[PDB]
């Protein structure tokens, strides 16, 4: 009839509507692109060791469904990311423990399919049968839902070669079939399609397509052929065990964020609670002149948090821009609805992203993350772990560990700015050494653009870009004038560049930063 | 079919066929066929099927809204699968009024249509704010509409229906 | 017939009433929040050790039934409460003996349940057998009246793990069954309901069930089933004697008191006539910026009750937001209309 309503789209033109579906949520959203974060972690689905891009709309898909609570641990990072997406974008990067594994489906000359699987990281050969294989790369299982393969064949093309369609359909635990995408490809070696995109398997798998790859044996291809084949599942993928992970593949994978090619002002711990995971990220955070939000955990007791910042290894003259942050609080899950205990990078971050969005020209880095109008926490009915234990501030203050208190609706926020520097001068507050580090930033920029030329322009240009890009910072609020007048003249910054042989340009700058005023006394009397 | 007239903007669908006021059986003399025989109230509902009952006026009513579906989820009622099921003949409606157009007026003509017909759905009384706030949200419905290829635009909305207020329980006690 | 009005609610769409009951009392009140109250006490039911939450309506069921002015000296806090209700909410916070125990059941393999009680504060733990567990967590005796649980099998889900339907139903003294409230869970790790929400039995009962809880063993959950059982009642659930309670008991509950992440701008005695507990309620009051309204021993006549301010600890230029009182008067009892003797702080805290 023309009046009925189909339920998946095929070819023809028309509308259509799903089944009512009740097992799914949707959630939306734009990307501001203000200030990225990074951050390894442990999750569902997604290539592993390798960065990924992560926005508020796709997070439920490349970064796969969330983990449970029940099955060990591994649902700290889901969480983590879901706190500080809301916000800004972000480069997860992913890791998995050794014995995860693909799955991977094979065809003889025949065409017929032969199921298997393989670990990842190695590469796969062929013997000397079993013409060419097709795997999945995005990383996933396959076991809830399932993914099925069907090939039909098609029309040849000009010169003669053989094309056939591939569809990729999943299926649902219910019964329900929902197809993918669909591509027409051959196994020619200069098989063209009629819009002049290649059809080759490999190169049309690995340049269109985003869930399969394929590898096509040298020798067996020109008198290989196909044949019908309908419903063929992927067996056999299976990540293993998340919750226990070596120290080597976090290492590993804190080396490949390391090398990411892209802009990112802040690593989050993302649940990791290594010790040589985070000495690594705060190596990493104090060569690209960023700031971290890690953090230890949760459920130790405040007694014995104090040694474990300590243990870390932050602690000291040269990881100045990090912070640490506890959280011994239980919650109620967003998801499950169970009481579940998890970290604060995420919530500090979203201070941060919040209070640098309000200038615009460079962006307000002289913020703090902290106060009723930014950090807000409120995941819901939160309830203490150990009610007998109470805190001591001035020890864990001593200890360069952040705490946490109460708002004025009943919120909890973070009430503190406390960063990893255990020397007592202006660089121990949070947004001091951010904005020293914001104006370095800048300062690279300014120079990379004005290298490479020849003698007579460079001085001249050099002092007006560092004066002008000053001067902005100054209007901002951010520096002021020095608080202590006849030593230090009346000038918010001064500046300074020299030269010192054929090459070796010399640039000197100083500022004063603004304070926070974090302590207030009050004192009431009668006055009777 | 008294249900639906109730409204006139796009139907009071969200009502059940139920209820001394819409189905009154109301024939004549109505006499049972096997006076021996007596039903089985939860045996019978596990089967999905409908029972009658007798009004304040003495005439027989449907007394059952259940729908044919094994699962136990929301849908097993009648009034929500009929609510969807109207939301989603306006929805297709509204696209076949906008087919075969070129790009650039196609995103905000369909978001903005899809929003004031979940509004008007809203205004009804049909759809109400989530009964689990912190998960859900505070919004009765949700839209999002996204761009795949060339062709195949593809729309996606969500909403809560409403409670019927099927079983009702009383307690009577003395207070001496 | 269609004329018939059935007792008990089932799922049938219908209308019910209950039999004509006279051993019951029911009170309503619209909630305030103007001022709330906190303090610690002893009760029946509630959870021990953990800060609750009291309105006008719910402190009938979440406070238990009233104790007995027979039974020691343990039903001042309960007419404290009461008389102190009937203008905003409170976070009474509830401690037990040493002595308590709960009830629990434990299922084997097989699936044959085995009765057991355990004392509080200590957490469950599984031997090589007997896979999972389910004890109740309310503090509930279920003496009077009485708690059975009731497992029946149920359809399988998509994945074809195996979901069985628990009900939980309380039994009167006369004869009535009246049903708490029944879900469906499953034992399997990832088995998840038609409608989304979790069915793995720890978090199924930790998530959405208000009076049981479950522990689950991690190594024989795989090949673990189950049976079909009718009327498992709790057996061996005793809170001890009220009467007694060490100092300790009360000094960790006030301790648990002071860490509760609540607004309330008023700490009562309710009761609580130990002199260290009140010193401590009193360096409670005087950090929050709050104020007492603690009270002394009725039974003291008026030469010795002088004294005992001094003892208390209070007086000084410190506790400067506190407040005593003295009451040796008795009155008649509300419930059980016999001559007892209680407290003033209620009525002080209404005042205010």
């Amino acid at each position: 009839s023309q009046y009925s309503i189909q339920q998946s789209l095929g070819n023809a033109s028309g509308v259509a509507v799903s089944p009512i579906n009740a097992d799914a949520t949707l959630s939306t959203g734009v990307a501001l692109n203000s200030s990225l974060w990074a951050g390894i972690g442990v999750f569902a689905r997604g290539k592993p060791f390798t960065v990924l891009a992560v926005t508020e709309s796709n997070y439920e898909d490349v970064l796969g469904e969330p983990l449970k609570p029940s099955s060990g641990s591994q649902f700290e990072p889901i969480r983590h990311v879901y706190e500080a997406i809301q916000q800004t974008s972000g480069y997860v990067v992913r890791a998995v423990p050794d014995d995860a594994k693909f799955p991977i489906i094979m065809f003889d000359e025949s065409g017929e399919p032969a199921y298997s699987a393989l670990p990842y990281g190695s590469e796969i050969e062929l013997d000397s049968g079993e013409a060419f294989a097709i795997y999945v790369d995005d990383g996933d299982p396959c076991i809830s839902p399932t993914r099925e393969l069907t090939i039909e064949t098609a029309t040849a093309d000009s010169a003669g070669n053989e094309r056939f369609l591939l569809k990729l359909t999943q299926t649902t635990s219910l019964g329900v079939v929902t197809t993918l995408e669909t591509h027409t490809v051959s196994l020619a070696e200069e098989a063209k399609d009629d819009m002049g995109r290649l059809c080759y398997l490999p190169t049309a798998l690995e340049a269109r397509s985003k869930y399969l790859r394929a590898v096509v044996n040298e020798e067996l291809i020109s008198t290989a052929k196909v044949t019908n084949k309908k419903s063929l599942a992927f067996t056999g993928g299976t990540n293993g065990d998340q919750s226990k992970i070596s120290t080597a593949a976090y290492l590993r994978a804190v080396k490949v964020l390391n090398n990411a090619p892209y802009m990112y002002t802040a690593v989050l711990g993302l649940g990791c609670y290594d010790n040589a995971a985070i000495t690594a990220l705060g190596k990493i955070c104090a060569d690209r002149l960023i700031d971290g939000f890690f953090d230890v955990k949760p459920t130790l007791t405040y007694a014995e948090a104090l040694p474990a910042v300590e243990d870390t290894g932050l602690l000291g003259t040269d990881y100045v821009s990090c912070s640490v942050y506890h959280y011994p609080f239980s919650c109620k899950d967003k998801w499950t609805q169970s009481r579940v205990v998890f970290g604060l990078s995420g919530v500090a971050y979203a201070a941060k992203a919040r209070g640098v969005k309000k200038n615009s020209d460079v962006g307000g880095w002289h913020y703090s993350p902290a106060g009723e109008e930014r950090a807000v926490i409120a995941r819901a009915s939160i309830q203490p772990l150990y009610p007998e234990d109470t805190p001591d501030e001035e020890a864990m203050v001593k200890g360069r560990l952040n705490k946490v208190s109460v708002g004025t609706s009943g919120q909890m926020i973070i009430d503190d700015a406390l960063t990893c520097c255990t020397q007592d001068n202006y660089l121990h507050f949070q947004h001091v050494p951010s904005l020293m580090n914001a104006i370095s930033r800048f300062f690279v920029q300014l120079a990379r653009q004005m290298k490479h030329s020849p003698d007579g322009i460079t001085a001249a240009g050099l002092t007006k870009g560092m004066t002008k890009l000053l001067d902005r910072f100054v209007a901002s609020g951010a520096l002021v004038a020095p608080r202590d007048p006849d030593a230090d003249g009346t000038e918010p910054y001064v500046l300074k560049v020299t030269q010192a042989e054929f090459d070796k340009w010399e640039v000197v700058w100083a500022c004063c930063p603004t304070g926070v005023a974090r302590r207030i006394q009050g004192v009431p009397l009668l006055i009777k």
